[PDB]
């Protein structure tokens, strides 16, 4: 029952490291300890110079060969268990118990709670990586659970952790449970307490401020390479990870009308429809403010009609205007004479039939306006056309949070528009 | 089929990458071909789909396993030709040619120019982790080289490629040459020329300023990883990757009076040591012109003894100064009373604690030259903090080059040092000692 | 579910192919972990892959090492370790697995496989005696389970098993392995499974071969020394010694307090002391029988033959009485008396300083020896002027010697008292035959 | 309950006063914890009293042991060990005690007291260099504090740092010990403190102090051997070696793919090595100006001159320029041509296998050699029809003098210039010593 301790989340500014590795070697001398790191930590670790405990560098280097930052090539044991910083081993033969529960029990991954001031906590865990989205909430069969949140030991097999794609990504709380969580693996949460370092790290109120904000910057960036852009708790709590009203939206320019998103095979990204959603409800303010008659076209019509929503793999919103109202509105007017951005950092182009509005100078997620006019009773453009009265009078239809303006017998209009049943048989991407 | 062709450096938005795929299959329909990239390439490469042609993508993905995204598990043959966008295949047996120049020759690696605007040059590349230092310079064996500039179709060993810590890492055309010249691995420019794309990528200005600005930053970033500061061609253009005057300096707090290079058994960064020579010059142009004696001292006096430079493992600099002469020198009568940052962002500071004067770089980078005040008692200068040595060293003091420029030192400055530090320190450089470090601490 | 450690320790530095054993087992995991033990830094250089789960242990001290780092316990992490011999290579797949199952459903503590080399492993019995300073070898009466191999083999065992043993892996390993698990009373079952040879193997010329045979040999012989094994002993009746001879020195120096220095380490005279005391005891007599000297059995060594026919196993040296009117008829012992003689057989022959007695030693070098002990009677009892002070040196009536009767003794015929038992029970008490002691036991019993 | 264990490490088996030593701590504490350390079973027998807290500890593998009863920290079951000599006893109660209080209170990890023999322990400073495997020892400057004791001593450390030592208890300890710490770094501080002498000292006539030193020595060269100290200096002088000579095949032998055996090591050339270079370089020199052969400093040597006066000190091999003219000037040169010569002072010349050059060995045993390289202008460039770049003749018209390995050599003029031509510029001031991570990457 050989088992290597592996030490992978501590601050290298402030840590207890030789505490925990000197705890474990008092129960054993020659206890296979692995201490992995990005770069070689400073000040010095000062660690044992003892052929079974070994700093494994995970960064490139000119002068190494590829093996020396595969993390696989340091552990040679059945089980692996990740140690966080902050813990100790007091009582002998906790991993043997940990191994046992495990070979017992039908979890993958096993785990105790150290006893700190955030021991770990079960959690519940979905991953969509097509919806870019990771939902939290309580665990209903705990003590087995999909996540944990806080401090514990985790036990498992080596040849499970290191066939993930990114075993010690950082923070290994978040990324080692999104990785088995998607894999239908499960976490039980062991009666067992490890206790705390004697002299814990980040003692002071200014450390674990600065401890805090470098995490929040790992977690970011881990969450942003792994294509996580929401995370949602129940009760509401959203963490978002992707494009805002200063960046560029998450996608760029399409070509062919397929965004890249697509040939991922993802949807469109949550923070993009988030945006999108804001835009249409500014732009609809703004429309009904001036006293400018619109209704939902095309497919935000659509999926108003399905879901009261933008369908979630498009990737901007449709509305139709009268054009005698076009006056109406000052941006329009605006438009008209060039690039309009308004108070609340809008830009309105006309660019030439219709008109559209971007999020912002930098996030070209926007609103296209296309303006009717009626001829002899059927609504018509000038660069397909539909009789007026589906117009008179107009429905409310709740779209993207609000109350939005639809055709009357709208999914006659659907229909008219894309074909019959397009309402319960959505297009969905392949 | 024994060589794979490796694609890595290319444009998503902007490439000619398809043909130059097509061109290979052209001239054998099961020709190994291996796109790498890190994330999915859009607009979408479309590739054919058959099962000699695979787009590796390189990033670590939640639903991919670990395999998915390390090289060799795309490639089944014994050769890699690193192939760059821009190139196609005309000539039918170019690769199997290569092969066998490698298999005659003496070099790790066999190159090909390919006849663009910017076909590879032979290039002399000496790469040292102690000086975190790249310098290239003109072959002076070519067609035998350590690195190539421009264009090349590049085969080796899949063995050797994969074995390397960084084997795809962007640009290429930098990182692969930095770890094969470390090796001591050759490479070997041969007389044969692939030819270039029918449509050429990047054609515009806009296009190649975009691509331009992208791998400039793919360069400076790769060069930070892995811990090269300085690049020079012929000992000169330096081009630099480290700390300035508005950042923190490269190692920060030291601590246990051992910087954090000493650990990673290197010397100090040449962009600190270059701070460091242009604050030494600073400080002693500024007392100079104040009227303030002063003398190298400590091991800026060996260093300048030794090779009229700074030790290029320290990390400071050391003067002696006359205290009588304080007064003369308004950054130091500021100092008493106050952090001073001068006209030129220098910070001058007091030392409540062991009572000398610290010059600062910058607000941000603390790089120091240090100003020790000695004062006569009977012939012999002495401070009250804590080695007291004869004022007739003094004078009178003596021109010894140091950092780039003539500094004052004590008269008889060998024997001078040698009662400080030892007989015969000049000589017996106390050189940097990892696996010392290791053990003692 | 099994991780194996492969640990090399047999192979020379000048010549071997540790770099492809090595390689043949990455080839079959990457990540293999791989020990490879040595005393000293091998130059010319192994040039082992630099990777992480491959390392070199140095079995020496250093002043700027732990102590941690000449263990080699603490370089295998695994449950199992497999010892592999330099010529070995990793062909199959999954091998070392097989062990491991092999292991575990068993009852040995080792298993082993042969390796296909012109000498693969064979199946042995072995008796280990330390009292006797002797390994005995012979035919397995239970193979494929065995006390010992002859040959070249990967052996598996748990490491907390090899590592608790007291030398895991002094050379050879494969003499030294097995003296240690048979004295514990270990078994190894030799699997029907073999590791394929090394392409190009190692000491392919005669001249290599030649070298490395003498090294071995040179490896071997100090290791039985430092183990205390003196003779070492094959079923057809085969003996390799490795202890005193006619030219070396005695093995145990000199006597104080009756007690040698062996009774103290719980063992008895070594094996080679006594055939040299038997060889000098035969000469001897061979000697003054020829001269026509009176002698008979005395002490130790008349007590040792009326028990079982020859030296106590764990005396020392050998006693006889002789008449000393028939000093004068043997040209050895009327040298004797002007100084030390070496004579035609190199036997070296010397009045003592001591008390009046001969002394004769097997040879210049080695200083077992024979001591003579001249009696003259004085009115039918046999009388000396100086006495030793021992229980046993005391007169006694010459009838005893009258006649003297055969005795076998150390492989020949001797001649002792008659009434030997009452004789022995007169000088050493009632009883003496029967209840064995050490030489005093106030001090060792 | 007790803190210390004495310990007693060195010692004679045919003449001792362990016993002494021992009954004279039992009668201070009768539960006072000891062990006796040797590699075989002592003999005559210490007879030493049969209670659980005296223990005999061999360090020696055996057949029928487990692996722990080799290993001393099995024997210890208390935080401090005093390793305590043989001659030493225990009058005044309470010494380990007051010992380790001292040891809790200052900053030194040793702690010693002296023994009342004829030899007590006296203060020394130490430097050890592994990659010169060199001892230097001297006074010691801060005394009471020291790097290093000579004489008789108890010294008293934590068990858990004794133990954690490569060769805890090599002997003779009082070699072995401070070399050990002393390289870590760690001080020992010499207290005012005295044990007593035995009342019956051990080794108390000429004869048997003469087999105790004579075995002690041979100990002292095996252990110098073992653990790459090839030189034992004094104040910088006195030397003591324990390398190669004249008599002897030179320390690594022979040289593979032209990286020697030391530097896979971590280490420099052996002393022993480069002091056999330097004579050498010195007599063949001395040989060539007086037969009138011109020769100059060339390669590394010249670097080494011109850095810093002497053999660059990884390097293992002197490297000299002749005129191929004058070669026939020279006896043992023009022998060479015929042949190998064994000249009248033992050193080997001879004409190279291929390569044009000479080399001359420093004995027919010990292969440390100086090249010679003859040139010849061909309209003033110098040149060798085998191939040391060729160079311009004027850097020869006139040569310089340049100290080098002791003695004065000849160099080429701007010799600052001919180095920059030859290794290119600021060679003199850029030295870098031989890195091991590198070579591990390279081969
Ligand atoms: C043992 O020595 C090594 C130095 O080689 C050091 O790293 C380690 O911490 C030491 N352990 C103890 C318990 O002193
Ligand atoms: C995860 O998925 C199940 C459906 O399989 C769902 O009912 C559950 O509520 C999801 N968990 C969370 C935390 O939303
Ligand atoms: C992945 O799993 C397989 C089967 O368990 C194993 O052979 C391999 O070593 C694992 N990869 C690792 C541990 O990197
Ligand atoms: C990989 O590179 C290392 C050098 O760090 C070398 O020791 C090893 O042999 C190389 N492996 C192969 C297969 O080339
Ligand atoms: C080993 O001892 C056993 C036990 O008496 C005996 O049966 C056997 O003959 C001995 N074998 C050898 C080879 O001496
Ligand atoms: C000796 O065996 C014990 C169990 O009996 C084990 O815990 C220990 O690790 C072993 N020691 C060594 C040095 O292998
Ligand atoms: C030891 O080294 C120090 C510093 O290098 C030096 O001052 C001292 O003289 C040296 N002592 C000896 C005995 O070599
Ligand atoms: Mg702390
Ligand atoms: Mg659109
Ligand atoms: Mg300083
Ligand atoms: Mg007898
Ligand atoms: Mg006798
Ligand atoms: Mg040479
Ligand atoms: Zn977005
Ligand atoms: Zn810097
Ligand atoms: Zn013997
Ligand atoms: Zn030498």
């Amino acid at each position: 029952p050989r088992v290597t301790v592996l030490v992978r989340e501590f601050e290298a500014f402030d840590n207890a490291v030789p505490e925990l590795v000197d705890s474990f070697l008092q129960q054993d001398p020659a206890q296979p300890v692995v201490v992995a790191a990005d770069t070689l930590p400073y000040p010095p670790l000062a660690l044992p110079r003892i052929p079974n405990v070994r700093l494994a560098l995970l960064q490139p280097a000119l002068d190494r060969p590829a093996a020396a930052s595969r993390p696989e090539t340091y552990v040679a044991t059945e089980f692996v268990a990740l140690v966080p910083d902050g813990a100790r081993a007091e009582a002998p033969g906790l991993l043997e118990r940990m191994v046992e529960a495990l070979r017992a029990g039908s979890a993958r991954l096993v785990a105790a709670p150290v006893a700190t001031a955030n021991p770990a906590r079960c959690l519940a865990l979905n991953v969509s990586l097509r919806e870019w989205t990771a939902r939290y909430g309580a665990a209903p069969a705990a003590p087995r659970c999909d996540a944990l949140d806080g401090d514990a030991v985790v036990l498992l097999r080596a040849r499970d952790l290191f066939n993930l794609s990114a075993p010690l990504a950082r923070p290994v709380g978040t990324s080692l449970f999104l990785q088995t969580a998607l894999r239908g693996w499960a976490v039980q949460l062991l009666d067992l307490t490890f206790a705390a370092a004697r002299q814990p790290p980040l003692a002071t109120a200014h450390a674990r401020w600065k401890a805090e904000r470098e995490g929040r910057a790992r977690r970011a960036a881990l969450l942003r390479a792994l294509g996580i852009r929401l995370v949602s708790w129940e009760g509401g709590r959203l963490e978002w990870f992707g494009c805002n009203k200063e960046t560029t939206r998450c996608f760029g320019t399409v070509v062919g009308d397929t965004p890249a998103y697509l040939y991922e095979e993802r949807w469109t990204p949550p923070c993009c429809l988030r945006a999108l959603r804001e835009t249409a409800r500014y732009v609809v303010g703004v429309l009904e403010a001036a006293g400018v008659r619109y209704w939902l076209e095309g497919g935000s019509l659509l999926g108003a009609a399905r879901h009261g929503d933008i369908i979630p793999w498009d990737y901007d919103v449709d509305l139709g205007i009268y054009l005698e109202d076009v006056g109406n509105c000052e941006q329009l007017r605006g438009a008209e004479a060039g690039s309009v951005v308004d108070e609340r950092g809008f830009v309105w182009e006309k660019a030439g039939d219709f008109f559209r509005v971007q999020y912002s100078e930098s996030n070209h997620l926007h609103v296209d306006l296309w303006p009717f006019y009626p001829r002899n009773g059927v609504m018509t453009k000038d660069t397909v056309e539909f009789p007026e009265h589906f117009l008179q009078p107009l429905v409310p239809l709740p779209f993207a949070g609000f109350v939005a303006q639809a055709p009357n017998n709208y999914r006659r209009f659907l229909e008219l528009k894309f074909g019959p049943g397009v309402i319960e048989n959505p297009q969905y991407p392949n």
